[PDB]
DNA sequence: TGACTGGTTGGCCACTCAATTTGCATCTATATAGATGCGCATCTATAT
């Protein structure tokens, strides 16, 4: 019945533009026109990662049939105690690259490898 | 006639994690010797 449907919608997750999102969407930009490093930072129930999964969507991946994809922004969320080799199978992995096994400076050589040409 | 011979169905390196030692900084809750202040005795002086 009807009554069922209703528990999905309220359990269901979404996104509400809120001022603070937009604000971060237009700083970024700001940032990644100009190629500067910098900071987000903020008490944890702010809703920073789900302002980052929004800005993520806005810039949809360009895929031909034969060569590799252009993907401007890289989102990660590295797991407790993050080591060299667990960061470059993150960048990786969001970017579906097929090779999985390698030493410490074979996911680094092959890392900056991805992230040039991709045009991260 | 009793001999001879032939017959024949894991290793070499690079990286990672639990641990467990050692050292340092920070309480903390008790233990312990010195000022300070009444509370009365004791002496001295003064007056009728
Ligand atoms: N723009 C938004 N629209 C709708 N809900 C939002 C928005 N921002 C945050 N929320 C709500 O915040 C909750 C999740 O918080 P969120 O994970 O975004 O916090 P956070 O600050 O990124 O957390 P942390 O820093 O601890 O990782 C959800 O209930 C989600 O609906
Ligand atoms: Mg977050």
């Amino acid at each position: 019945e009807w009554l069922q449907a209703e528990i999905a919608r309220l359990k269901g997750k979404s996104i509400v533009p809120l001022q603070q999102v937009k604000t971060l969407h237009d700083w970024l930009d700001g940032k990644r026109k100009a190629r500067k490093s910098c900071r987000v930072v903020g008490e944890s129930r702010t809703g920073k990662t789900v302002a980052c999964d929004a800005y993520r969507y806005r810039h949809k991946p360009q895929q031909e049939a034969g060569r590799p994809p252009t993907v401007p922004v890289v989102y990660i969320r590295p797991h407790q105690k993050c080591g060299p080799k667990d960061l470059f199978k993150k960048i990786t992995e969001y970017l579906k690259y097929r090779v999985t096994k390698g030493t410490v400076s074979d996911f680094r050589d092959r890392t900056i490898e991805v992230l040039k040409g991709c045009g991260v």
